[PDB]
């Protein structure tokens, strides 16, 4: 009978079905959270989604469709919500610790169901931070994808820890739980799954592997806020609040997420110079860092995470409409679909193009209809320039990381996106794609 | 044939600025150097000064109750607050805030205040020094020497970056790295010299130079508590900067900088600074790997309002160190405490007197409890002291006699821009009451 608005996406999914006429039942109810508090002042019994939430104008002239500008990744509304929290925050004198700080880790830790949130400098920082806490050494071994922003390796190196990269499932784009006893080692202490793109990873199997080899489990959902179940069964779950995520702050922050007492007390720790929690200038661990969430970020955290649950709603929204319009596209061979899944937050919308192609839809795209794509990201780990790479991961080869990673193309897909925008984005991969994969 | 008197806003200038601000004739003279920094200067000296009542508001008879060591509300002004607004209302919409025009902005003016070539502005002070270690070629192992009585970013920096911290006793006058100990410590695993200009005095960087060269080492100085000191950096290698929003000059959460003069080094840093990846090309690395470490673009266009008030604050601070030097001359004459000397390389972050060893607790128990005045001891515990793995497996035996002595006897005075003359009135009405016996 209640069809409840949880934020989350498992039920945003059964609210899109329910809003396209499909009845999953009687009374819309929005729960009492901080996240949904948008949705409030514009769901309606008779809502037009896009009407209501796009305000569809079918008519209005486009030349130029960019891939992601940041000016519209904040709305005129925010800026009025930040302004005002500001004007009370600024006088108080409090910008790295404070009371904020707090309320902004209480509110995650129950939109997350997790006991412990560890709000940090950033996603980066977060992962960091968390391999140390679960007792990463120099030279212990960190299995993860090759795919991922070099922020994942870069957690690791950074640590001291070594990255052993592992094969990708080619559709999900995520880790392949089938490829990761095969790289086990004695020196192996941790697995990393990414959940690239907005993609939740095969977490459940991954951790029947780790609890078989003894392994700790450490996401980095940095890319994937508004999962279901997210972190069910990881030891720790990392976030980033980067202005460009499903939500972000307006400057650098992310958090650690653990159900377990003794791993948050040492995060906590770590990231903040080796002090015995809440006392300071007294070390108990030899070292930390200076790598806590700032006061005043979360001030702002806790005003824009009131567009949370609405913007993700938005996204799947979008990601919906591009899979059913260009379905034609998918029919005929031409490109391949992402899956309209339950486990996906939409952080970015990959469809696949024949290898041999992509440069040149990219550019037809972009010098025939304005329209701006991208390929998240340009390079793989393991194909890096450096040093390291040369030394470590020579002749290295992961058949389905590289493929996928030759096919994926990325198209503008962001909560203040427009309708009218994605006609022309639609529009033009129909008139450029002429080839099939 | 009248001598100028440049307004720099750093300590040598200000400290002959301190006379001629405290004397009758104050004309043309008085020339304020064209920068940000001194942006509060240039209304109020249109007129006569009077230190006491125009900077301070002097309220000599005003009641009061308690002297709070650092009040924090206290810390950022109302026009602050304002001009604060005002930015951040033009910054927001923009939807630029980590990379963007403030930040790159932001290190030009550094840039030319310090007088280095490249400023690269960094997410904390704590990371510029570990930034700063690894970008002059730092690999684990290598032997960092140091003092041990620093806030613990210090020695923490050393660390996550996998250097190894080697403490040297310190000038307990100065409380800052004796370089006659420096050479005594050096071995073939030493590579850095790590010297802090504590409190906000300076260091001996110009013997510090000498030895480095000597023993061909790269110097990189923790500065975090340092800015506006004459002639920072001229010795260094690398400079580091807090602008912790408690520091001299601080923004609204964490940030700090590095300054180089050197081109590839500058380059170096901005690589650790983010992700490893080549300078301006995304998710390219060119280096192993790196960190997420660069100054947000919005504490950036907050640290170009809130520096317009560093020259004038800093100038406080040193008004305040003089009239606390004085007005309790008595007390060192007597032989009951020790003074800091009234130096040019002094920016006065804090204010460290010394006490007899066995009367600080009940000197600072006294001063709180029968008169509400709250001092500090910055900081409570020598990084050899910690109880931890680290220092019981491998710092035992270490002794650094004139560091400890020194730390037993410190004792830090409140001093911060908008501390009252009234305030420190009564502060220095305990200190005359509650001691009685010498050192």
């Amino acid at each position: 009978k209640q069809v409840k608005i949880s934020g989350k996406s498992k039920e945003n999914m059964s609210l899109l079905k329910h809003l396209k006429g499909d009845v999953q039942g009687k009374e819309l109810v929005i729960e009492d959270s901080i996240v949904n508090e948008r949705w409030k002042q514009v769901l309606k019994e008779k809502i037009d989604i896009e009407h209501d939430l796009f305000n569809y104008q079918k008519n209005r002239e486009i030349s130029k469709v960019p891939f992601l500008p940041v000016d519209r990744l904040i709305t005129n509304d925010e800026v009025e919500d930040i302004l005002n929290t500001l004007t009370e925050v600024l006088p108080t004198g409090k910008f790295t610790s404070g009371p904020y700080l707090e309320q902004f880790e209480k509110v995650l830790s129950t939109y997350l169901h997790k006991r412990y949130v560890i709000a940090t400098s950033s996603g980066t920082d977060a992962i960091m931070i968390g391999l140390l806490a679960l007792g990463l050494n120099p030279g212990d071994e960190v299995i993860m994808p090759a795919n991922s922003f070099s922020a994942t390796e870069n957690a690791v190196l950074a640590s001291g820890g070594v990255p052993i990269y592992v094969d990708i499932n080619p559709q999900t784009f995520c880790i392949d739980p089938d490829k990761i006893e095969e790289a086990i080692t004695p020196y192996t202490k941790f697995i990393l799954p990414v959940h690239l793109y907005g993609k939740h990873s095969d977490m459940q199997h991954i951790r029947q592997i780790a609890n078989r080899y003894k392994l700790k489990v450490i996401e980095d959902a940095c890319q994937g806020i508004g999962l279901t179940d997210l972190g069910k069964y990881a030891d720790i779950t990392t976030l980033s609040f980067n202005p460009y995520k499903n939500f972000g702050v307006c400057g650098k922050a992310g958090a650690i997420a653990t159900d377990n007492e003794e791993l948050a007390k040492k995060c906590i720790q770590f990231s903040y110079h080796g002090f015995e929690v809440n006392v300071k200038n007294k070390k108990v661990i030899n070292f930390g860092f200076n790598s806590k969430m700032d006061n005043l970020q979360a001030a702002i955290g806790l005003e824009r995470m009131k567009y949370l649950s609405l913007n993700n709603f938005k996204r799947l929204f979008l990601a919906d409409r591009y899979i059913t319009q260009l379905a034609e596209l998918q029919n005929k061979g031409y490109i391949e679909l992402p899956e309209l899944s339950e486990d996906h937050v939409w952080h970015l919308f990959p469809i696949k193009v024949r290898t041999e192609d992509r440069a040149d839809i990219m550019t037809k795209l972009n010098e025939d209809f304005g329209v701006q794509t991208d390929v998240y990201y340009p390079i793989l780990s393991h194909m890096q320039k450096t040093p390291l790479v040369q030394d470590k991961y020579a002749g290295l080869q992961l058949v389905h990381t590289e493929k996928a990673h030759s096919q994926v193309l990325h198209l503008p897909l962001y909560p203040s996106f427009t309708l009218e925008e994605q006609d022309r984005v639609m529009e033009g991969l129909f008139h450029v794609i002429k080839q099939e994969i």
